[PDB]
């Protein structure tokens, strides 16, 4: 056992309420890291994930500081707060945006795994579905460590049907396959043709929820947003006159269609789309100034 373990297993995990982490405006530029573990043991808990699947506390606390140390803390944007981030935008929607009654369980603990885990080991989009297998990879080597199995709770089917969810949500967060697969979602919903039921397009619509929480920087508070973007601009080129036309170029091409698609999936998800619509605004008003 490190110090660091030693500490967080010890610590009372304060509330969803007490932390934040049910709003989608959320910002842990405040929080330490030792935060951010306590915000990530209390999503497991209220998804009922330690209930349901009988994790260990020690365990989902050593597997939550393995999974933080395999992000790298050089890498400007795509590190432990940038998982971090996306795994409590998942943990909103499935609550505040009422998608937690239209997944099952397993369904549940595949995601939040999943956004935790998806950009594992990333070392900056300058360095040299490739980068997702690798991804899954290293998620997949974490949960088989010894003290880090937070699956040993689940039967063997569970097991790999969660696996195999995990495996499919993270290589969803590879922008190519988003654009690929993102027709057949807008032509359905445009159709009123949507249907859960169905499992092709269960597993279509985890592939896009996983894209919107990664997304989900674009949707923050302005002053939060301006900061998110700093560091995409700081990996891009450290690995500013064009940046506000290019923040709208992103906005219009990626994140705006797969918003209102989730907001007619689920209309508690609009704070998601009202915060892209008022940042794209924002941007575009600078874009106007040069
Ligand atoms: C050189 O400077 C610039 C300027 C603009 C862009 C375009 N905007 C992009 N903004 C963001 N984010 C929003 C805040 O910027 C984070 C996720 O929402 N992710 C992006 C972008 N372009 C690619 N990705 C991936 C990392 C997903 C790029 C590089
Ligand atoms: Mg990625
Ligand atoms: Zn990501």
């Amino acid at each position: 056992e490190t110090r660091e373990l030693q500490s967080l297993a010890a610590a009372v995990v304060p509330s969803a309420q007490t932390l934040k982490i049910t709003d989608f405006s959320f910002s842990d530029f405040e929080l330490s890291d030792l935060e951010t573990a306590l915000c990530t043991i209390r999503m497991f808990t209220d998804l009922n994930l330690v209930q349901n699947f009988q994790m260990k506390h020690e365990v989902l606390c050593r597997w939550i500081l393995s999974v933080k140390k395999n992000y790298r803390k050089n890498v400007a944007y795509h590190n432990w707060r940038h998982a971090f981030n996306t795994a409590q935008c998942m943990f909103a929607a499935l609550k505040a945006g009422k998608i937690q009654n239209k997944l099952t369980d397993l369904e549940i603990l595949a995601l939040l795994i999943a956004a935790l885990s998806h950009d594992l080991d990333h070392r900056g989009v300058n360095n040299s579905s490739i980068m997702e297998h690798h991804h899954f990879d290293q998620c997949l080597m974490i949960l088989n460590s010894p003290g880090n199995q937070i699956l040993s709770g689940l039967s063997i089917e569970e097991y790999k049907t969660t696996l195999k969810i995990i495996k499919q949500a993270i290589l969803a967060t590879d922008l190519a396959l988003y654009i690929k697969r993102r027709g057949e979602f807008f032509e359905l919903i445009r159709k009123n043709q949507f249907n859960l039921e169905d499992p092709h397009q269960k597993e279509l619509f985890l592939a896009m929820l996983m894209t919107a929480c990664d997304l989900s920087a674009i949707t923050k508070p302005w002053p939060i947003q301006q900061r998110i973007a700093e560091l995409v601009a700081t990996e891009f080129f450290d690995q500013k006159n064009k940046i506000p036309s290019m923040q709208v170029g992103f906005i219009d091409a990626i994140c705006l269609q797969l918003y209102e698609a989730l907001t007619h999936v689920s209309e508690d998800c609009f704070p998601l789309l009202d915060g892209c619509r008022k940042n794209r605004q924002k941007w575009q008003a600078l874009a106007e100034q040069q």
